[PDB]
């Protein structure tokens, strides 16, 4: 089953440190690019799409 947290969205967070990183959107059914700021935001947050699409858009 997919986890709950999949279907949130992408939070920049906080931080100066801008970096990008990857976002399952659950409307599009697809894992996105986004700027995370380095600190805080949600768990919907991926540092590569392998990453994204194993775990959100096609999960075990």
């Amino acid at each position: 089953d997919r986890p709950s947290y999949c279907n949130l969205p992408a939070d920049s967070g906080s931080g100066t440190k801008s970096e990008q990183r990857i976002y399952y959107n659950s409307a599009r059914k697809q894992c996105l690019t986004f700027t995370y700021n380095g600190k805080g935001g949600n768990e919907n947050n991926f540092i590569h799409t392998y990453d994204c699409a194993r775990t959100c858009q096609y999960p075990a």
